[PDB]
């Protein structure tokens, strides 16, 4: 049932709870967009930068997925409602009352059984996947957390043996507000294939971008 609606994210899940369609992840996805472009922004991806998402998916079909920075669900609804039978995102959240209302989404929007959502800080459980969460290498990982982690968990991702050969990495928010250090390091280094793909922030008429890097191996 409903929460307090003290907070934004609150908000957000009461608004598609009352007025998203049960088990629909694109009416979920219509919900949250709508009321973060009418109501209240909120830090999602997105719509426009989501059809970027969608697209990577669609073209490079991953099956196992990682996304840095939950929040409310937004892009693990998104993601997920494109996967194959058997596929799994794995998403990590920091702060236990945003992973809370992304349980929720995931649960409402019906794609429940293709996430696993763990509570935690990235560099803590990006080291623990392959021994606590059977996970081999990557094929894809979704990075949307605080952005000054986007370079240093590029990094540890790497060092842990997570990454392959095809791995593909996807980064919101390039442009705004920008992770430099990052988009330098996987565009100076023959290990990554950079792809640049302009848009928009999320809910403004800001200019912003993605960044995909394709891993090529070490
Ligand atoms: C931009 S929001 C996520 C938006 C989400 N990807 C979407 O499009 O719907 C960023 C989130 O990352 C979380 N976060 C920031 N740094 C993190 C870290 N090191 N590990 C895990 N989560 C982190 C924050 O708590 C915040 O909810
Ligand atoms: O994941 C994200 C984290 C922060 N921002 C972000 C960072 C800095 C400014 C703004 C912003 C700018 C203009 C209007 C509204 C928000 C938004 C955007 C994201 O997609
Ligand atoms: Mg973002």
């Amino acid at each position: 049932n409903l929460l307090a609606g003290d907070t934004k994210e609150q908000r957000i899940l009461n608004h598609v709870l009352q007025h998203a369609e049960p088990g629909n992840a694109q009416s979920v996805l219509e919900a949250i967009d709508t009321y973060c472009e009418q109501k209240e922004w909120a830090m999602n991806v997105g719509d426009k930068k989501g059809k970027i998402v969608d697209a990577v998916i669609q073209e490079h079909q991953p099956s196992v997925l990682l996304e840095l920075g939950a929040y409310c669900g937004y892009s693990a609804v998104r993601m997920a409602r494109l996967l194959s039978p058997g596929a799994r995102l794995i998403t990590i959240e920091i702060n236990p009352d945003c992973a809370a209302i992304t349980q929720r989404m995931v649960d409402f929007a019906g794609v429940k059984d293709k996430v696993t959502l763990v509570v935690g800080a990235s560099q803590d459980i990006i080291p623990q996947l392959k021994k606590k969460y059977d996970v081999d290498t990557l094929d894809m990982v979704f990075l949307d957390h605080w952005k000054d982690r986007y370079l240093p968990d590029t990094l540890l991702l790497e060092e842990c043996g997570l990454l392959r050969k095809g791995t593909v990495l996807l980064a919101d928010n390039v442009i705004c507000p920008g992770a430099p250090d990052f988009l330098a390091h996987v565009r100076g280094s023959s290990c990554f294939e950079c792809t640049h793909y302009q848009s928009f922030l999320e809910y403004r008429e800001v200019v912003d971008g993605l960044e995909k890097a394709i891993y090529k191996g070490p």
